[PDB]
């Protein structure tokens, strides 16, 4: 198992800190990102592509990946693909 | 033992982070979704489709998926 | 050791996050009821049945079940 | 070792959130009672009869056994 | 190990809560107590007897005992000895 | 598995309590960094060279290191 | 390994409950242990002997101990 | 691996509680060390002997150590 993760880019996340990685799709999650985009939490690691992924640590950090959900998922061990 | 916990489409959820997964069929834990919604703490991944399984997370998230609690529960282990 | 329990119905608790689970006999844990409901704590998982067993999590979640505590205790196995 | 203690009559204690069982026959101990029931974090898990014990949670629970403390914590086992 | 100690005529513990065992002589101690017996975070186990032990556990607690400070401790092994 | 992390020049952060680490490229991070800086929660590892990598941990102190992201996390062994 | 540590004459001390063990010469530390006797924080355990070491654990208590600081640490392991 | 490092003149710290060790070569550190002095955060264990790192713990102590970052995190062995 990875202890960090590679969502997209180089950039990395502990895995024992997800909460959660959803879709960005729905309004309960859009509203996520924009409280933590305004309270400073928010971490875009989308290196400019869309995202496809909202990871949310248990320190309210939300951290926007352009990686699909379970591809984060999965590379806890080591590949897009488990 | 997964860590991780597909609860529906590509949403996963922290298994050791769940406090409790169950039915949305009652006046409390219909309170609980709406509380969740109005402070910024709701988490909808049913993708639309109905709301089967309400997951109680130990930051006061909650989350709704389209799979039912046990469906949940078992995916635990595979 | 099952790290989730079923409580009924296919509603499910994790065992790690219990604090203590008991009848619902008493004057004290029906004000635990009413206060979880007041402030939107309380989870109603007895599907319509008797409350036999309340569950007091971590998280002042309070759980009402319909099985009895001993019984939600014994499926941790 | 036990997960669940059972404290008496089927009530259910988690034994890693306990953090002291004592008898109650002092001052400090029933202020510690009527504190936690005007605070709605009173358990009482007697089933009607003697509080032989208390039991402090991490939560500020407070739980009433009818089982002195040294049974309470013998049957982790 | 214990993972409950008895601390005196029943009376029980969770070794695993316990900060620190100590003399109720001086007086940054008897402070403590006075705060927690104001406090309603005292707890006396000392059965009538004299206190010889003030346990602090983590959640502030504070656990007046009528054994030793280090008798408590050697009874994480179950004696009084070690 | 290294329990402390050498993030450039000798500087050391450990490993468990990391949360995230980035390249501060985005809006998002570079306001991370400066709350972190009005906060007094801000460290500077980057020994007077470029930031590549920024380190959230978990006391939300900001760590910023002159070593991209993903050769932090590989020093983990 | 000891879980508790004897810090003098019969003081126990949870070894993992314990942040810093350090010398009481500086002014930082004192500050330190005049801000715990205000609050109620204080523990001494040195039963009048002249502070050797200063134990800070981690809900803010502040243990004084006759013993030298790296004593303490020794009998972690004995 | 040590629980506790020595730091230089027997003055130790547990390792489980260490966040970050690093150079006190910056202005972010600096501002960390002088605020946890005002707060009574800060442990000086340099022995007056210059302070070649600042540890920064879990509880927002702030120690400074007269030993270098890589040399505090070595020795947790």
């Amino acid at each position: 198992m990875m202890k960090f993760i590679n969502i997209g880019y180089g950039n990395m996340v502990s895995a024992a800190r997800i909460i959660t990685i959803v879709s960005p799709d729905s309004a309960p999650i859009k509203r996520i990102i924009q409280d933590a985009r305004e309270k400073g939490k928010l971490v875009d690691a989308t290196h400019g592509r869309r995202t496809r992924a909202v990871i949310i640590t248990d320190s309210d950090h939300v951290i926007l990946s352009s990686v699909q959900p379970e591809t984060v998922a999965n590379r806890l061990y080591g590949s897009d693909d488990f």
